[PDB]
């Protein structure tokens, strides 16, 4: 053993180690237990940094923890190639987007293997293969025709410098996520997925999540946005029926989300399209200039009148500015004493107010708006009848039993969640499998016919869809009549791959169709789940709905895609701009570790200055995994004098007598000192186990083995017995540190085991050591 610690030698003969032994590339063995961590696997938009290093670093020291305790782990990596990132830095370096992303593939995989990830490399995906990005295609297919995926023109965000339409996930404070420019509006017809379909399963399946941040939980609830409220039909008043006709003649319907204040109604809105009020207005001009008015708040009476369907109420029908047609059914109930913004629409022309609803027996201004009469939680009824005295969860169960029993109303669910606009007019993406004919319409491509292989070979010119200018591409014959047709030039979006990537891993070469179901049976679901909270609206959305999909097409069975999920917090670093690169103008300050911002430090810079050891100690041991880290270079520095503590702690026990057997059972005739060590010892084992495996917290567990080693080196250990006691110190603390070092741990293994440190196993607690003396 040298006396020197060379990571520049040790590492890269421990991966050969590893590469040589194969204990990453996993089959479904069905004697061991499997243990499928995965982490979110990287954009191509550039080299790695130490922020992506984190990220994967904390995948790994799960996965090797497992691993050391007898379990079937699959840590896989692939590459989000399709989309915006990799072909917006492609442009930026004017490159051809496959050539950068598979250039700059091929190199972020030495970057990662440097590193000496514990990866099943066998099981490497890139998203823009076509023997990827066809299955995709396929279940597109599948879901056209069920009507899941569907066609529609309608208004759309859109990104003028992306020049493409965005989904309403991909729009940050209204604006890009890719490009920061403000968000517009347009007219575009696109396809959508139907996840409104899944809207309610979606976020009922969210309280399975008991592994999941409460934040990432909330955040879905709200983006889904489930409010319960009522549909009430009003009932013309039998002399304002002069007009209409259908089921404008007979009733209005609104939409309330507080339908407790039903018997308080004054008045009734309606739109300006709204057939109840061109027919009111066909012999009133009055009527016919607000018609064509807005087609604040104003508004005209028309003396129409309809029937509150729950006292009889006569309110009349007002035609507001405000009530948007298509939205909903066209109109709205009003209830000004309960309802801030019908407050000043009846202040403004002198309406009722009759209170439904006290809080405590805080005293009813009349003219005077309060926050307290908006309180559905705090609140009973009052002047409502039958209704006095119930709780709005009470008052709206009993609104909707007596709506029913006249047939004019029924509960209605409402979601601030709108379909999933997948439609990119962009190049690199995966091709639309839809074949536009003039005579059979919009038509899926023959599953034997796909994949619809995207030529590679295009450099965009920066100024439209790449697609749209290549006859050779969108010039094709109909699959259903055989005539003249054209190919879809729009692309899917690059969290299409990313919602379904997680399978792919479990039957990566798998020829018949997404996943295999022997090994999706085997592999179930994602054990654990490691990726930032960016993606706890997107992805993480998109990834649940594409299982429920997948499953309800019979290719998986489970219901969530990833049982436990760690987002780890963003590594910080000072930036400067003129972008500016620390290593090499303003100074923006501390900012997240971004290629966007150049503060990245490349984790290949490191290794060749200290080795993957330091890198990966440093990010482990700076700060828990979720809080935020700052990059600091005597965290560098400290975390490369461990290491060498380490190296040298064994080298002098070593050269000092050689490697004894460690010591084992009965500890009794052991002196104080060393049934001390041994205390603490496995005290350490333990509360490294813990740390690991339940509170998942490896800075306070390396910690832990720091305290276990200024306890040795307090301890003398010379003797015979202080040997076998140092063996066993020694044993225990470089499998115990593995996981987060494992290049020196397998170095430092070997020359005090002879044995395969893996085969040896995770260390044991040994409970006679522990009774106190
Ligand atoms: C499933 C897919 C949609 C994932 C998508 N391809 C993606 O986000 O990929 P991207 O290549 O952008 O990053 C890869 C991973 O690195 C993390 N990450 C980045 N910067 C930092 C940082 N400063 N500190 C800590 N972690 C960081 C980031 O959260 C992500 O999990
Ligand atoms: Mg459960
Ligand atoms: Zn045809």
């Amino acid at each position: 053993m040298q006396e020197h610690y060379q990571p520049a030698a040790i590492e890269p003969a421990a991966q050969k180690k590893w590469d040589d032994a194969r204990i990453s590339n996993v089959s479904e063995d069905a004697s061991k237990p499997k243990y499928y961590c995965l982490s979110m696997f990287p954009y191509p938009s550039g080299k790695l940094h130490m922020g992506h290093v984190r990220n994967y670093t904390i995948g790994d020291v799960l996965s090797r923890f497992k691993l050391l305790n007898g379990f079937n782990v699959m840590q896989p990596m692939g590459w989000d190639a399709f989309g915006m990132p990799a072909e917006n830095a492609a442009m930026k370096n004017n490159v051809a987007p496959a050539a950068w992303t598979y250039d700059n593939i091929e190199y972020m995989k030495t970057q990662l293997k440097s590193l000496g990830f514990a990866v099943d490399w066998e099981r490497e995906v890139a998203t823009c293969k076509p023997e990827y990005y066809r299955w995709e295609q396929w279940l597109f297919t599948k879901l056209f025709e069920k009507g899941i995926v569907y066609r529609k023109n309608g208004t759309v965000n859109w990104d003028p410098v992306d020049q493409t339409v965005l989904a309403n996930e991909q729009v940050i404070d209204g604006r890009g996520w890719r490009s920061g420019a403000l968000i517009e509006k347009r007219e575009i017809p696109m396809y959508y997925f139907k996840i409104t379909d899944y809207a309610e399963e979606l976020l009922n399946d969210l309280d399975k999540l008991e592994h999941w941040p409460e934040q990432v939980k909330t955040m879905q609830r709200n983006w889904i946005g489930k409010s319960r409220g009522m549909t009430v039909r009003f009932a013309v008043s039998d002399d304002s029926k002069q007009g209409l006709e259908g089921d404008y003649a007979k009733f209005l319907q609104v939409y309330t989300t507080r339908p407790d204040t039903l018997m308080g109604a004054t008045y009734v809105a309606v739109a300006a399209e709204h057939p109840l009020a061109t027919a009111a207005a066909a012999d009133k001009p009055e009527l016919q200039a607000f018609i064509a008015e807005c087609k604040e708040k104003k508004g005209v009476p028309t003396g129409r009148y309809v029937v509150n369907p729950l006292n009889g109420d006569k309110l009349e029908v007002w035609i507001a500015n405000y009530v948007l047609w298509g939205y909903g059914d066209g109109a709205v109930m009003a209830v000004p004493a309960h309802d801030e913004r019908d407050f000043e629409f009846a202040a403004k022309y002198n309406l009722p107010k009759k209170q439904v609803i006290a809080v405590g027996d805080n005293a009813f201004d009349a003219n005077r708006w309060q926050e307290w009469y908006g309180d559905k939680e705090n609140g009973v009824l009052v002047n409502s009848g039958d209704l006095d005295g119930l709780d709005f969860q009470t008052a709206f169960d009993a609104v909707a039993a007596k709506l029913q029993s006249q047939g004019a109303g029924e509960p209605k669910t409402q979601y601030r969640l709108r379909d999933w606009g997948i439609s990119r007019q962009r190049y690199w993406g995966c091709p639309i499998p839809i074949v536009h004919c003039e005579k059979c319409g919009n038509v899926p491509v023959p599953a034997d016919q796909l994949p619809v292989v995207l030529p590679e070979n295009v450099v965009p010119d920066g100024m439209g869809s790449p697609l749209a200018k290549m006859p050779e591409f969108y010039e094709t014959s109909c699959p259903c009549c055989g005539g003249a047709a054209k190919r879809e030039t729009d692309t899917m979006d690059t969290f299409i791959e990313s919602s379904w990537y997680f399978f792919r891993y479990m039957s990566p070469k798998f020829s018949d169709g997404m996943v295999s179901a022997e090994s999706a049976k085997y592999w179930g679901a994602v054990d654990q789940y490691i990726g930032g909270i960016e993606h706890a609206i997107g992805h993480l959305l998109y990834a649940r709905f594409f299982t429920k999909l997948m499953r309800d097409e019979g290719l998986v069975n489970v219901d969530e895609p990833f049982e436990r999920l760690l987002t780890q917090g963003m590594v910080v670093c000072e930036t400067y701009y003129r972008w500016i690169n620390p290593a090499d103008v303003v100074i923006s300050g501390t900012e997240k570790m971004s290629k966007s911002k150049n503060n990245g430090v490349d984790p290949q810079e490191l290794i060749n200055a200290y080795g993957a050891d330091t890198a990966r100690l440093f990010m482990m041991f700076a700060a828990p995994p979720e809080q935020s880290l700052e990059w600091s270079d005597s965290g560098v520095e400290g975390a490369h004098r461990f290491l060498r503590r380490l190296w040298r702690t064994v080298y002098e026990y070593l050269k000092q007598g050689g490697a004894v057997k460690a010591f084992a059972g009965n500890q009794d005739g052991l002196s104080k000192e060393l049934k001390d060590l041994r205390h603490k010892l496995h005290s350490t084992t333990a509360k490294v186990s813990d740390d690991y495996g339940r509170r998942q917290q490896f800075n306070t567990a390396i910690a832990a083995v720091m305290e276990l080693l200024n306890q040795y080196d307090k301890t003398d250990t010379g003797s015979e017995q202080g040997r076998a006691v140092a063996q066993e110190v020694l044993e225990a603390a470089v499998r115990l540190l593995w996981p987060i070092v494992p290049h020196i741990c397998e170095t430092l293994w070997s020359e005090l085991n002879g044995a395969k440190l893996w085969e040896a196993g995770w260390p044991t607690v040994d409970e006679a050591a522990l009774v106190k003396s």
